[PDB]
């Protein structure tokens, strides 16, 4: 009886290797899909070129130098006091082309030391296998996801990573947002879930089906290996949780909203239950979409499925059935989406709605009864520091607080069962979206512009102080 | 590939005992809460009188007096092509009283006769073991529902026609629309349900929380009993599915609706996963609800899952966040929901949206993934007789047929596994809300009018050969 939440409640930071590691080059660190992408800016698209072009940007080539500084990063996340601290094993490190006999040493003993590190101060590694960052070897020389045979070169990755930190890492994910690429009409998600390069002329749709179902193959595999070699291991799948919501009472959306769900949440359907729902394979027919699915996979998906759902939640989405020549109600998320009239917006158009990670956490809780896992939550925002040398961000501390305030109430009040809370890029780094320094996520700030300049020094921002107090205090003083 | 449904699907016609039977007193039966409910009208609630009163008019006393027509009835049946009839067993019929150690005879032949009948014409009994008709004595001597001595009684009731009916009748269910007693507020649902007549000054909400997990765990020890009695029953749940949509995307609606579908559909959570939702167990503390709820209890749930779900449906439901000082975004039934605009009603109010249907049978999909059985679904209307001496029932014909093609696209386009669909009153009876004879359902007229007049001549109307082709053609043509 001393907070609202379990007295063993997993606060931490949130980030992602290639967003923040830089040296892409040390260790002989092969060269991923990170490292292809340019950078970009709101509205402006990020440039994936046909490899490292001269003249082209790639920010998280350096990104912030983590990968030199972590001995100071790391303290100054003990200091806000974490008990946990989430990134992934840069893949890249481990497996630099992908299709290796041998894992990359110096890409292991990196990782030793950087839970080392944490272990040193009491915080526990949460690790997130595959984060948009696949060997770019892997892309050109067998199509990514596209290809059956990566997944063994996945499985082979994974092994290695559990046999190697099987006494240091408690808490691991597979694929990061593995349903991004529900949307798979632009070509980011395509491209960092699964490695895709669309050609002129494919059925984009497809194409990504049959990469998803490998990953959740491979995924599958993973998790059944990983119990094997540890069975106290907590492997949990990782989903965007973008709540859809109909606009109206009208049937139609309604009905829209349910379809798309359906479709956007698919994944976490087969990462739990074992077994596609028979609603995608209705529409595979229909579509006449063919998928390389052997009796083995269904075997090993049925036999893989995860002990807890983490998941990532920014915003919510509103859908209408205004979109014509749609009968069937398919789910466009370019198209049929539409504004929530209720609610605020960042400045990167994303929408504020605490309520509906309230939603998120009670929907996977009647859908799945899993453990749950808040592993990504957080405010891109421009920072402004102020004359004493601090940044101000009070938008930032709203809105965190905000969510966890919806956190809370599902915990003490709906009774999920909730195993902690990460906020999203801890310290300022390169957006994912964008490739921007200047969507600042962080408690710490960063002097580095999007043009490249700066000190690379580390300053804590107002919000430093504010959730190291929210830790101390369980949840009780937000 | 002759049709879009398979070509066993149950279509058929579903009754109740109590509204068609009559003969309320031969066979020496019980008097049953049926039997003390006065009749009403279109807003004009029915008395439920301190036993039989003079002076008042009980309906369901005489009914159609089905008890006798039985035979001509269901050839009519027959010759519409029903596959299946759904009907209760009169629990009145059985145990007269309810707490006898001896079923009774005269109530069991005349089942014997009834299941007899069909089976002659290739028709399948399903049966309901409770539909809104319990002993009266149960309710006056032990308080109904609300007394864990009645569990017993109904189990007792339950294995005997079980042991009696076990190479006769393929389909059961256990308790009519358990759930509609989330509405306590009005006396109807925890009545019919559970035998719960209110005193002054009761908590409510309570006494119903209490009655519905008694027969939760009634509901539960029955499945286990018929499984070992005959391990081919098929024993499934029976909810109300009254959908319930957002007016708006604004997400304090978003979670009004959530909420009330948690708590008006908890009771398929525990037929169907065997244990309560957190969610209930956290508001019960809120409310300091008190449940009388043994280990015992809960081996009995985990033990007694269903095989498939029978719901109703007839309408859906709008909900909204309007309601002053409700921060824990509880639910009530006849203060929180509001009209659809989208949609028209019928004279009695009840809104026509066939689409729900559909979205209804993915909701029990997706989060259940059993067998589904539309058991009850029709259209309460006025009827005139035409000068051909028929009814020229277009708008049933309209509601039905729209209806039926929504589940149609559910199997066809999403997939889900649906046993059969069974339109309510297919010959008009006795309705449950207000006792009228004119709110008629029926592909069949009865002449008999709400002042208790008429031949009882058995007519067929426009809707008979109609939907006789229906089944005809397994759906193709409607
Ligand atoms: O603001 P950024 O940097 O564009 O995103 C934030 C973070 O959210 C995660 O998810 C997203 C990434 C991009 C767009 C949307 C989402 C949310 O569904 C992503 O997995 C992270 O890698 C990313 O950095
Ligand atoms: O039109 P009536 O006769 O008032 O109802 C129709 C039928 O629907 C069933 O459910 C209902 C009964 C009454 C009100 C609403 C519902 C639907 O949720 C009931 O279980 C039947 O016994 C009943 O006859």
């Amino acid at each position: 009886a001393m907070s609202k939440l379990p007295e063993n409640f997993l606060w931490g930071g949130a980030v992602a290797a290639h967003q923040l590691e830089g040296g892409w080059q040390e260790g002989g660190k092969g060269i991923s899909v990170a490292d292809v992408m340019t950078a970009g800016r709101h509205g402006v698209a990020r440039e994936i070129t046909a490899g490292v072009l001269e003249g082209k940007y790639y920010p998280n080539h350096e990104a912030i130098d983590f990968y030199h500084h972590y001995k100071e990063d790391v303290k100054l996340f003990a200091e806000m006091g974490f008990k946990c601290f989430r990134t992934s094993i840069a893949w890249t490190r481990i497996f630099p082309k992908g299709d290796e006999a041998e894992p990359n040493e110096a890409g292991l003993q990196f990782y030793d030391d950087l839970f080392d590190e944490c272990l040193k101060y009491g915080i526990e590694p949460v690790v997130t296998l595959s984060h948009f960052e696949l060997p770019y070897h892997l892309v050109t020389e067998y199509g990514g996801f596209t290809n059956r045979k990566v997944i063994d070169f996945f499985v082979h990755f994974a092994e290695v990573c559990f046999r190697r930190y099987k006494d240091k890492v408690k808490y691991w994910m597979t694929f990061n947002e593995i349903n991004n690429q529900a949307n798979y009409q632009e070509d980011f998600a395509p491209f960092t879930n699964s490695g895709i390069v669309y050609k002129e002329g494919d059925d984009r749709e497809a194409i990504m089906y049959q990469a998803a179902h490998y990953e959740l193959v491979a995924s599958a595999r993973a998790v059944k290996i990983g119990h094997a070699i540890n069975p106290n291991l907590n492997i949990g799948c990782m989903v965007a949780m973008c709540p859809i919501y109909p606009a109206t009472c009208n049937p139609k959306d309604i009905l829209m909203a349910q379809k798309a769900m359906q479709k956007r949440y698919y994944f976490a359907d087969v990462h739990v239950h074992g077994f596609y729902p028979e609603h995608i394979f209705k529409y595979w027919e229909r579509k006449a979409i063919k998928v390389d699915f052997t009796e083995r996979d269904k075997k090993d998906l049925f036999e893989g499925t995860v002990d807890y759902i983490g998941f990532s939640y920014y915003m919510s989405f509103v859908i209408d059935a205004h979109r014509e020549n749609n009968p069937y109600y398919d789910y466009l998320e370019t198209e049929d989406l539409v504004k929530n009239p209720y609610v605020k917006a960042s400045d990167w158009d994303w929408q504020i709605d605490p309520q509906g990670l309230r939603y998120a956490l009670n929907w996977f809780t009647d859908m799945y009864h899993l453990p749950l896992f808040i592993v990504q939550n957080g405010f891109g925002a421009i920072d402004q520091v102020e004359a004493d040398g601090m940044v101000h961000d009070d938008y930032r501390i709203d809105y965190l607080g905000a969510h966890i305030k919806e956190m809370i109430k599902a915990v003490d009040e709906d009774g999920v069962e909730l195993m902690g809370y990460t906020p999203w890029g801890c310290i300022d780094l390169v957006s994912a979206g964008t490739g921007e320094m200047r969507k600042r996520y962080g408690f710490i700030y960063v002097d580095k512009d999007d043009e490249g300049k700066g000190t690379l020094k580390r300053s804590p921002k107002l919000s430093f102080n504010w959730y190291k107090e929210v830790i101390a205090s369980n949840g009780d003083d937000i």
